[PDB]
């Protein structure tokens, strides 16, 4: 069984982006018969396009979780939607904006996420990990990514579960929030960790 | 030196409060020299201050550090200004709401914390911990017994250093929230009972 | 031209829904050339699309402006995608909670709204009403409405213009929750019912 | 009688504030007997305490209402208690952000409102107009000529009745916040504006 894990590098003045070292963290582990790949994507439209369908292609994973932070969420948000459009409010890490742009041209309007995401959640909340079902993950990079790999799933028969993971910012981040009289929510770096590696684990007891 | 603690029992529907096992990890244990007590208060209005004059009588406490449950709060919040009234939404522990009453009659309106609270929030953001001055304790039993204990500070010439501090939910009690359409901001356990032995410190090294 | 605008009942507990009160003040008026109908709509999934789709055969608009109430909403959220979905969270007014149902087997993922979104937004914005798009519309009755209209006007050809309109509570409304511990966002009648006819305005400037 | 209402220019990067046109739309109306006076005073500390100070010795006002832009809050807040400091997260209106100083050294720590502030809230909400009780007035120029006022009330006597309440903001300044990713709660001009009358009127019928 093999594995792919991503996380993006930090974007629009983030010092840091805890999934750079979730995708860095999980790179090389076994659970247990299963190899698991961690990469780390582009926050640059196009590029991470590249890189991601060139990883797919080089490691042929069976299950692919990409995962993203995504600010001012409380908790871990399992992805149900890809959706067939950019809209950035903010320029990827090259200077690119785009607004209202298809992602692929005569795709679907959308994809669902191929992961088991309710026992995904059901298991993280049995974990004490609080953790719900979003409907929208932007129409930037997150989406972008979540739907180019849903897509290459349906095209080429892989990976065969494919879903997006947004986790929470960590403390460390919020405290120069504060400097500006903003304290957003946070999650400590280990209880996210640990919950993309339950996700993991329980998209393996279902992909066979 | 001596330092007291205290934390509460579950209120409102509250299946648990942090703070209950957060009085009673520091309790007995010794940070260098000085000697940490941890109590547990009633969430019960009368009861409280009873029980809360009483173990300022036996301790004689040089520090005096109480500590709350702040529901929906992202961050450790220290505590400014207890003021002198009741106005409580839900009622205490036993059934008594109190609406507009004065803590004590004749008393001043307000009591300063006189914790050094800057220095507990710089340090707590330097060992990474998201923390901020609240200038509001509520008028429900936080602000009841943060006002009892500056008071007895103002009368009685002990404890030397009192204040409040406001802890956010762990984890583990977001979990059903969810459940009922809401997720409110959470902390671990392990990063507020840290949070609390870092202000214990730089109140140490203030106090003489 | 005819014009189709939908509006819901009161729902979960809400003693008022402002969206009734739309769909009833835009009945019988005339936008120029323009025929405006309102029609209120069932919170009861089956009956709702039962209703909806005797009306579309029945009136055949060109446009089909559906209007709901979106609680803690702080401005006029303008919906881009319907999706495929039933998830309620709460049951509809019958009884009815459904937990991951297809609108239509068969049918699409999803549908995009048909509405010029953006340029209803900017006009809305230079009225000064606070706008703007939204990316889910739950999967509840507002996703399931909004979803069926887009279908029959990708079956039927007719209306050649739908979308979905989410509007804040209004004041009266905000006044018991405040009670039982709560002060959500409010939007006036007033600005809503306004909102509502500036769309009404740039879909017509559009469609021919 | 004589009744003063305060309002303030706009700070820290509003194109507008909502309380220097109530402060405008007041001056010179009559309620029955009753004589208004609507004055605007700078956010500039110091430069404020003077102006209000002057105003109360040429009027001499039975009752006075001071009003502030609370940007964020969702109702109309209703304030409690004025606190003898200053710790300016922003700066005022000239370069001056103050860090932990008293307003009146040697003056009480805090100051109860002395309007009629649960009937004031009570007939607001049978207005269908929602209001809440706020315990904190932060700790910058609402706060500062809420503490001021309430002193001079109780040195010199007059005025008899005094205190402070915060609007949100008004759908107008929303509009560009949602530009920078933002949309904060809103209320119209109109309601806050009658919400200030409804006031008026409480603080009447109770100041003889």
């Amino acid at each position: 069984m093999k594995v792919l894990v991503t996380g993006f590098e930090p974007f629009g003045g983030e010092k840091i982006n805890p999934t750079e070292r979730i995708a860095k963290d999980l790179d090389g582990i076994k659970i247990g018969d299963a190899q698991v790949f961690g990469r780390v994507l582009p926050v640059v439209f196009g590029k991470a396009k590249e890189v991601l369908e060139k990883t797919l292609e080089e490691i042929k994973p069976d299950i692919a979780i990409h995962v993203g932070l995504a600010p001012g969420r409380s908790a871990i948000s399992i992805e149900r939607i890809a959706v067939n459009a950019i809209d950035a409010r903010i320029p990827d890490n090259e200077g690119k904006k785009i607004e209202d742009e298809p992602i692929v041209p005569g795709a679907p309007t959308a994809y669902f996420s191929t992961l088991p995401i309710k026992k995904i959640m059901k298991k993280l909340h049995e974990r004490g990990i609080p953790a719900y079902i979003s409907n929208s993950a932007g129409l930037y990079l997150s989406n972008y990514v979540m739907y180019l790999s849903l897509h290459h799933s349906a095209t080429k028969g892989y990976p065969k579960m494919s879903g997006f993971i947004h986790v929470p910012y960590i403390p460390e981040q919020i405290i120069d929030k504060i400097g500006k009289g903003q304290v957003p929510p946070s999650m400590s770096y280990e209880m996210e960790l640990e919950a993309v590696k339950v996700a993991i684990e329980v998209a393996l007891e279902e992909l066979l």
